[PDB]
């Protein structure tokens, strides 16, 4: 054990310096079900301002009885991938229904949308071809790009002089087919990308569109289809990824959606679809529950606006500043990373859990609290969370 | 578009070439007999169903109950507010069943693999693979800067030559990656071999065991129960979604330095979803199930041995030792594929396979055997394959 001793003790010291940077994971222990008010392994019961449960659904008895029932019906597990015998009627109802809601004609489940990302690129292009990223994507965009043969370029985030620049880049580098891969919403900064300006340029260079709609699939756009429908862009949008691990219910599943042939392809040939197990009977059942759940009313989605429109009107009224626009992201710009960890500490302290994030996550001197809005919250839970918020930052000396 | 026009070429050609893969619609549970969407209810011999558990009640009362407990989703990375009690409980079972310090839970096998090398691994380093790996190993590695080596299936020789050039080369860290089960033939890693030659060399050795744990060694803790070597795989990974429950949940197991590097490096753990509560809580149950009575895993291999039994007898060629998956060899790609089509006709499912994914030549039934089977089960099974090699020339 002298080599493994000497890996391990490697090892060691990486975990100590990131310790040393102020940077290190903490997990909060959870010993609740996911909603607005989560009790901790220490007792207390806190506000949860963080969660990617933006209209409450992962604690929605709806939810949970569709998934038991699935369960009744459809057992606990596959034990397959799809196409050996992992396929159940219900697999394809699913895909149909969000190939609906999402105004596309096919969908190709994986168990992640971190999976879908990555089984897109390479399968779709080789090094004929070209890749445009926003430079802000999502890390697992990047790393189906990094599978991917095709000939790499960036734009910086949401610059569309950039864009035009790298489309006549790949033009010129004589890419047969480009693809331009944007977040539908970047995640730090709660901003919905440029739709309406990339569709533009990719009508006229003659590119491909690709949207990771993750954190706007379920509530952006009149009946939650998405940021394509939030900017009218619904049938210019080539390929759409997303999860069901976000609004759409919480616990996993991702997908891909788009014309019958890629999708076609992607069943034939996307490894993770190939190698991965099928998504579980219970996932499908309350995935297909939560697509006409969110077609009966668009009473939760107008919950999160409420709440959205009411915390940025009290926090900006008493000093905060806050980033983005239109999304239930909004985050509190406090620049210093120390600044944001205290922060956080305190309003914990106060009852609410909520999560900084700083360089190399952010730019530095741009560190923030990612607070994020949801259906779930009352508005006495908002209202509590934010005179938190603003007690702590008069007792940090922030805002007066 | 000439995009479109290029893809459905594509599979135009895939059509051609007798590659294209249907789906068929099961609309039944997961089980022994299953009902397709024909109305026809066959015998179901390709699932990684090992123990049933993918219907068994236990499971679907633990994951109901979880819900319960625990909700639907936890709608959030574990690092944020993604970790529930049940979470660490379950990575602390896993870590207690494997006989390792500590585990990372992701939500496939796929990502535990793809979120293991370059996350401990850089370009100072060496991987040395097994050339039959799993696809996830492949793509874990094509992410990791390490110097790749590979050495063919099975051989040791092979393996010291490539822990040689390793050396040679200056690799500071050398990991050895293998499969536990080699799944197309129904073959056992030669993990001895394997960790002298790591302790020779001075090279970690990490095991991909989803096709062996839950049922493989006496505990069904894996391949490296198995093979009496517990304490020299380095690091194990797995799933859940084959022999311990069949819904979907991967991890990594290892020292406590290693998962705790990955909790806080690993992309996949990151970037991901935490573990819906109904599987973690099923799968709790099913640890404590798997302890509490060895029935399944009995049934298991009697299904086997009887399966090796009456086929040899019959005159079948069979692949493997000592695994669920016991490969019917037929060596012609159209033999294989006629074969399967025939047993369908006699209400058995099963799947052929051929080249690019095993051998010319070396073309096969992949038989899996399963504890959902019952004995009457089987032997309907194995009678209608006697038949069809009977109707088809291949036995007398
Ligand atoms: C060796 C190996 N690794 C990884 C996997 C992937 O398992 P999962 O379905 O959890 O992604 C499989 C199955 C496998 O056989």
């Amino acid at each position: 054990n002298i080599m493994s001793s000497a890996f391990y003790q490697q090892i060691q010291q990486q975990i100590e310096e990131v310790k040393a940077e102020g940077l290190y994971k903490s997990e909060r222990i959870i010993t609740s079900q996911q909603q607005a008010a989560v009790k901790i392994a220490s007792g207390e019961e806190v506000l949860n301002f963080c969660a990617n449960n933006y209209l409450g659904l992962a604690n929605h008895p709806a939810l949970i009885e569709a998934g038991k029932a699935g369960m009744d019906e459809h057992g606990f597990g596959m034990a397959s991938v799809r196409f050996i015998c992992g396929t159940q009627d219900i697999h394809k109802e699913l895909e149909q229904k969000l190939s609906t809601f999402l105004g596309k004609e096919d969908t190709i489940l994986y168990t992640s949308c971190f999976d879908a990302n990555a089984g897109l690129f390479e399968t779709i292009l080789d090094k004929e071809d070209a890749i445009i990223s926003d430079a802000l994507n999502h890390a697992s965009i990047i790393d189906g790009v990094r599978l991917c043969k095709a000939m790499r370029f960036r734009y910086s985030n949401n610059n569309m002089t950039e864009l035009e620049e790298q489309l006549i880049a790949a033009k010129d580098a004589g890419a047969r087919n480009i693809l331009i891969v944007t977040d539908g919403v970047f995640s730090m900064d709660g901003v919905v990308a440029n739709l309406p300006a990339i569709c533009d340029l990719a009508e006229k260079y003659g590119a491909l569109t690709m949207v990771d709609d993750s954190h706007a699939v379920g509530f952006m756009g009149k009946t939650g289809a998405g940021t394509h429908e939030y900017h009218d862009v619904v049938d210019r949008i080539d390929i759409i990824t997303g999860t069901l691990g976000k609004a759409m219910g919480g616990a996993s599943g991702g997908y891909t959606s788009g014309k019958k042939e890629v999708i076609e392809w992607l069943r034939q040939r996307s490894r993770p679809y190939l190698f991965s197990n099928s998504v579980a009977p219970a996932i499908v059942s309350a995935s297909i529950r939560v697509l006409d759940l969110l077609q009966e009313s668009g009473d939760l989605r107008d919950r999160l606006w409420e709440n959205a429109t009411h915390f940025r009107t009290r926090m900006s009224e008493a000093g905060f500043t806050l980033a983005g626009a239109d999304h239930a992201i909004i985050p509190i710009m406090l620049g210093d990373a120390k600044v944001a960890a205290e922060f956080a500490e305190r309003a914990l302290e106060k009852g609410i859990y909520v999560i900084g994030f700083s360089f190399p996550v952010v730019p530095k001197g741009q560190a923030r609290i990612r607070t994020q809005m949801s259906a779930a919250h009352s508005r006495e839970q908002l209202d509590k969370a934010i005179d938190a918020f603003i007690e702590v930052g008069r007792d940090m000396e922030i805002i007066k």
